[PDB]
């Protein structure tokens, strides 16, 4: 069966692992524990065929920065995200792009744009600002929920096909 390797990536606090767990596990973190580097594995069915979702969940604390390119380089496609209730995570969206954009030698690398945390009412990012931001790298926006599972299957399918397009 096919595998698919998914990088999750994004400044700290914006919801990587609670999206992870809630694709993974089906249920919502509400804690927040800070991650180092975590791998999940599963067995999916996505368009009919069977495949294996190896997904890695980075550190948005900068402290662990060093580790980036490590990861960007084994990754096949990248989970960008960011908060809508959190603007500068929004502009820091392009240092990860640039850094996987750089290592991987490609202006063309499998990737979604991801606006997490569509729960919450203190929205700072507009839809059409992240979809702005998506055009421009010929990536999709999609914008999601871990706490309500809105969205979170649709992100990371869509990045499996984006690394089908591939
Ligand atoms: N309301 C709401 N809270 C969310 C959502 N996603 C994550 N959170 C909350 O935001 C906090 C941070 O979540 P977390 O997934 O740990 O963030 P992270 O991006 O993995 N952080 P790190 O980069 O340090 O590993 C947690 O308290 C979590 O419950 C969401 O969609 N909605
Ligand atoms: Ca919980
Ligand atoms: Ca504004
Ligand atoms: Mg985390």
């Amino acid at each position: 069966m096919t595998e698919y390797k998914l990088v999750v990536v994004g400044a700290g606090g914006v919801g990587k692992s609670a999206l992870t767990i809630q694709l993974i596990q089906n249920h919502f973190v509400d804690e927040y524990d800070p991650t180092i580097e975590d791998s999940y594995r599963k067995q999916v069915v996505i368009d009919g065929e069977t495949c294996l979702l190896d997904i890695l969940d980075t550190a948005g604390q900068e402290e662990y920065s060093a580790m980036r390119d490590q990861y960007m380089r084994t990754g096949e496609g990248f989970l960008c995200v960011f908060a809508i209730n959190n603007t500068k995570s929004f502009e820091d969206i392009h240092q990860y792009a640039e850094q996987i954009k750089r290592v991987k030698d490609s202006d063309d690398v499998p990737m979604v744009l991801v606006g997490n945390k569509c729960d919450l009412a203190a929205r700072t990012v507009e839809s059409r600002q992240a979809q702005d931001l998506a055009r421009s790298y010929g990536i999709p926006y999609i914008e999601t929920s871990a706490k309500t599972r809105q969205g979170v299957e649709d992100a990371f399918y869509t990045l499996v096909r984006e690394i089908r397009q591939h």
